[PDB]
């Protein structure tokens, strides 16, 4: 298992515009076109992204490469990151990968949001760690499933979550 299987995971495959858990637009693994609410925003967003007129349908190629910049950009926007670099130099190859995961979902600055937590993974206090991750809207509320998986990664620094 490694960062793509995972996210292919968390997030599945749609090649058609679709609407995420709080209606946004996005497509193929979790490409997130437009917070606005117009289908027409979506769609030249789309054609943007590709490059072409999609009429809001893309290939299974198409949503691949759209995948692999976003995981490019996440793991450069932690790497930019002052809060967040030295969270991800302390961690392990699994642990990352959630780390990377979490910025995946919510952005870097939602993730450099999570001060405490942030703490408590450097410090390499697991449990107290998914404690505190717990508290979120994210798990509460937001996507609760993905979150004890990522929550559970974070923790046992295995991928037992994802099999």
């Amino acid at each position: 298992m490694n960062i793509f299987e995972m996210l292919r995971i968390d997030e599945g495959l749609r090649l058609k515009i679709y609407k995420d858990t709080e209606g946004y637009y996005t497509i193929g693994i979790g490409h997130l076109l437009t917070k606005s609410p117009s289908l027409n925003a979506a769609k030249s967003e789309l054609d943007k992204a590709i490059g072409r007129n999609t009429n809001g349908v893309i290939t299974k190629d198409e949503a691949e490469k759209l995948f692999n910049q976003d995981v490019d950009a996440a793991v450069r926007g932690i790497l930019r990151n002052a809060k967040l670099k030295p969270v991800y130099d302390s961690l392990d190859a699994v642990r990352r990968a959630a780390l990377i995961n979490m910025v995946f979902q919510m952005g870097e600055t939602g993730v450099a949001g999570f001060t405490n937590s942030l703490r408590m993974l450097q410090q390499k206090r697991w449990d107290e760690a998914a404690v505190n991750l717990a508290k979120s809207r994210w798990y509460n509320a937001q996507t609760p499933n993905r979150a004890k998986r990522v929550i559970t990664t974070f923790r046992t620094g295995t991928w037992d979550a994802y099999k």
